[PDB]
């Protein structure tokens, strides 16, 4: 299965990703680790990326999200929700039940099975920021365990970011670890003064 780009690529109107500062509480079901650009969730919670660009895109351009694994033994193989997850009868109407990322809150989401790479992403059209803000911002939820065996089985993942024109052409790209996970405050300092080590 061919390998998808993970390269950084801001394109002709300067594309990148941010993420609002959260914390590291008990409570907190998604936070955003600088130092790792790794992002802690919980199965099914919301998970806010802010989208950046210097310039404004054509109508018609899409954001697509795509999770590969992070190791280079590991990044043929396609990053799908494990035997149990995909037998839940959670499906919104939109998501089919074997793809790990969601967007939320989205009726012109689009979910997509690769005819030749069997690879899954979810993309949606770009959109201008919302009322008194300077970020769009997408929603996006993560429906399997970085623990889950024959899916991820603790095996790290990126989730790649790519702003496309209407026919799927490259405008850009960013991307980020990802780790879903119980208790990601805990998890989140754990990782983090372990680097600092
Ligand atoms: C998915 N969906 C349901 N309803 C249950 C239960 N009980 N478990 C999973 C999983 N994994
Ligand atoms: C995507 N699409 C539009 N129209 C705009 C604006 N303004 N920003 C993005 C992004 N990211
Ligand atoms: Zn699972």
């Amino acid at each position: 299965s061919s390998v998808p780009s993970q390269k950084t690529y801001q394109g002709s109107y300067g594309f990148r990703l941010g993420f609002l500062h959260s914390g590291t509480a008990k409570s907190v079901t998604c936070t955003y680790s600088p130092a790792l650009n790794k992002l802690f969730c919980q199965l099914a919670k919301t998970c806010p990326v802010q989208l950046w660009v210097d310039s404004t895109p054509p109508p018609g351009t899409r954001v697509r999200a795509m999770a590969i694994y992070k190791q280079s033994q590991h990044m043929t193989e396609v990053v799908r929700r494990c035997p149990h997850h995909e037998r839940c009868s959670d499906s919104d109407g939109l998501a089919p039940p074997q793809h790990l990322i969601r967007v939320e809150g989205n009726l012109r989401a689009e979910y997509l099975d690769d005819r030749n790479t069997f690879r899954h992403s979810v993309v949606v059209p770009c959109e201008p920021p919302e009322v008194g803000s300077d970020c769009t911002t997408i929603h996006y939820n993560y429906m399997c365990y970085s623990s889950c065996m024959g899916g991820m089985n603790r095996r790290p993942i990126l989730t790649i970011i790519t702003l496309e024109d209407s026919s799927g052409n490259l405008l850009g790209r960013d991307s980020f670890e990802v780790r879903v996970c119980a208790c990601p405050g805990r998890d989140r300092r754990t990782e983090e003064e372990n680097l600092r080590k």
